[PDB]
């Protein structure tokens, strides 16, 4: 009875990974990055372009810091983008960094801030942390009292056809990071061939609007990322409750990587550098990416089996990889069943209240793909085996 | 709230081990052994003298694959005892290996039976396979219709008078094995010295009687070893139940060590040699025994400090050791205070529906003896410290 049926026949996006941002968080330590790009396997980091005033005379001291993070993540196996939060003021309507008066960048600027940003793109390279891909604008529908910038979507538009082709030649190219991921925001780039051909990722937020696919994304053939959200809390249900959201970005969303926020910002995030203690919210990411390796895809799997159960899988490399989450509050018996495979040495990791991406030791024998197994309340399980 | 304080200066009695039967098992094989005498840590075996009619004339055939048992768990670094289910038939007053109409030894085989026992401890002697300790019996109180041999408390007392120096002279002996430890079986021989002093090891099963203390065989200076018995079943709450019985046989007997029924011999034991699979109950005991030292001393902890939660505590070798049981079917938190002791690096492993004697990789940090942790549903959850 109520299967969780995983048919690696049928395959969905491919996998780039998960990560976490790094902004305003200082220079970050070589036991803090190793905690959460190496044992964790994190492998996705997002920089803060700070606005800089002196870019332009070789003066890249308030980028040192990102610069920093982004080698200790390169150098744990991991790939970094950059999102710029606001221009220098000089570019801004309001002459300031902040989001005042709902400030956008100056029309008449638009050319000094693609080279701003090739500048930063240049800087990082030329310092030995190149960069994956780069953003136009963090949250541009939102214009808050600490670094901000407004755009329309027509403004993006705009900007795109005139200063996209110079920015692409360059560096791959995220837009827009909408708040709540609202796709009005992008459109009017993704339907004129024109702009869309300039773009490489979709990214978006998850601030008040429920997780959606974005079939005009797909179609054109970008990926699309969650770019920054987080929780607040470390409880088991939050750590569920956070487990269900990667499955939901994933499984809803088709999205191809899942950015948390800051990794020790404040109390929400992942790492405490006052304490050098682990937020446990760590594990669930790495229940996750630990396991799913490099240009995996996800696979069919039935999304809830039974109630309070969340299941996707993943393909490549010749492993199955399946995240089990149960909300429940108390252990459920889950069955699963793989399809046109042929599934050994199956292993499972488990995170929960209790337990910190553990290693089950749990003696599961697969037979016809077949195979079945316990999962502790409020928990997430990793099954991984050779196919 | 409701603390579990542990005190390392209340010490209570010395442990020898945990461990199970290969009585009727046949000679078991490396991967069974390994798997119970390595993996798992038990360190005791309880072999079966099988009757054997050629014990005078060098026919030791009958007792060769307990020898083999013997030989594996001595090389995995345990000790072994035995237990006679009955004399030759001989020997007995119905002239068969039965418990038919309850019978016994034939007082005029009491000297015969002596000799038979000491030819069995020097057969495994000479084969490389030396006893730790010998019984005169198993269940002298039952009689049924398998080996079996009825002896009434004086019986045994009237034997000893006679042989137990003989005997003694030549290995610890373990009395009297009774179906359900009823003191009054044994209340003969410890209350007269003449006797008393050729007993090493008070031994008793748990058949229908609840557990208790039994301060004579204490204060006579005994060890008291529950000797065999079993569960049905492997589920979590049959789990949980045999932790709890663990946990009462050194908390409220003050037993020295504790033995499982039998490895193999049907599906109420603790290994499955047609299919080569270890049953559940295994880890339970294996949270005791692997983590529990040599000369390990019980120490006072909270047995209950919150409902369905149940506590005991062992030191040594500079280690405290803590075994929290959860038999509730959600998890709890629990607090521990030790006292008296410094305490650093905690670590932990579960046994539970999920997972098998699993380091947790929980980042415990203790502060002046103290620490908290989650207990998972249906559980059991050892703690280790230096101290
Ligand atoms: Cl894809
Ligand atoms: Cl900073
Ligand atoms: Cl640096
Ligand atoms: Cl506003
Ligand atoms: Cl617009
Ligand atoms: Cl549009
Ligand atoms: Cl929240
Ligand atoms: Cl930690
Ligand atoms: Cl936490
Ligand atoms: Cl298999
Ligand atoms: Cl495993
Ligand atoms: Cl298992
Ligand atoms: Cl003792
Ligand atoms: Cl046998
Ligand atoms: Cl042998
Ligand atoms: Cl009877
Ligand atoms: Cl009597
Ligand atoms: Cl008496
Ligand atoms: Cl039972
Ligand atoms: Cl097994
Ligand atoms: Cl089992
Ligand atoms: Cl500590
Ligand atoms: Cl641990
Ligand atoms: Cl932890
Ligand atoms: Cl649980
Ligand atoms: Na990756
Ligand atoms: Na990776
Ligand atoms: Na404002
Ligand atoms: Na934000
Ligand atoms: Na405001
Ligand atoms: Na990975
Ligand atoms: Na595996
Ligand atoms: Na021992
Ligand atoms: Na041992
Ligand atoms: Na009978
Ligand atoms: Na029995
Ligand atoms: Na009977
Ligand atoms: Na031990
Ligand atoms: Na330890």
């Amino acid at each position: 009875s109520n299967d969780a049926t995983i048919n690696v026949a049928a395959k969905h996006q491919t996998i780039r990974g998960f990560g976490a941002s790094s902004a305003w968080c200082g220079a970050l330590s070589d036991t803090c990055m190793d905690t959460l790009y190496k044992n964790a396997g994190l492998d996705i980091l997002r920089v803060r372009i700070a606005p800089n005033e002196g870019w332009n005379r070789g003066d890249y001291r308030a980028w040192a810091d990102e610069l920093s993070n982004a080698k200790k993540v390169r150098a744990r196996g991991g790939i970094v983008f950059a999102t710029p939060w606001t221009p220098p003021a000089s570019m801004k309507t309001n002459n300031t960094t902040t989001g005042a008066n709902k400030g956008s960048l100056k029309p008449s600027s638009y050319a000094a801030y693609a080279a701003y940003l090739k500048t930063f793109v240049k800087y990082m390279s030329d310092n030995g942390a190149p960069l994956y891909a780069l953003s136009l604008q963090n949250e541009p529908d939102w214009a808050p009292d600490y670094d901000a910038c407004t755009w329309t979507a027509q403004q993006f538009h705009d900007f795109l056809k005139q200063y996209g082709a110079s920015l692409s030649s360059t560096i791959k190219i995220i837009m827009p990071e909408s708040l709540g991921f609202n796709p009005a925001m992008s459109d009017p780039t993704l339907n004129d061939p024109t702009t869309a051909q300039y773009v490489s990722i979709i990214g978006g937020h998850l601030y008040g609007s429920p997780i959606r696919d974005y079939p005009l994304a797909r179609n054109k053939g970008k990926d699309i990322w969650m770019t920054e959200h987080y929780l607040e809390g470390n409880d088991p249900g939050t750590c569920v409750k956070l487990a269900k959201e990667i499955h939901d970005c994933m499984t809803i969303g088709n999205m191809n990587a899942y950015v948390y926020w800051w990794i020790s910002g404040d109390q929400n995030g992942l790492y405490n550098t006052r304490t050098n203690e682990t937020y446990k919210k760590t594990y669930v990411m790495g229940q996750f990416s630990k396991f799913i390796g490099n240009g995996y895809s996800r696979v069919d799997a039935t999304n809830s089996p039974q109630s309070n159960v969340y299941v996707s899988a993943y393909t490549g490399n010749n492993k199955v990889v399946i995240v089990a989450i149960n909300q429940g509050t108390y252990p459920v018996n889950q069955s699963f069943n793989v399809q046109n495979s042929t599934v050994s040495n199956v292993s499972s990791w488990v995170s929960s209240g209790t337990l910190n991406m553990a290693k089950t030791n749990s003696n599961i024998s697969a037979a016809n793909g077949r195979f079945n197994a316990s999962l502790p309340a409020q928990s997430v399980t990793t099954f991984v085996a050779d196919a």
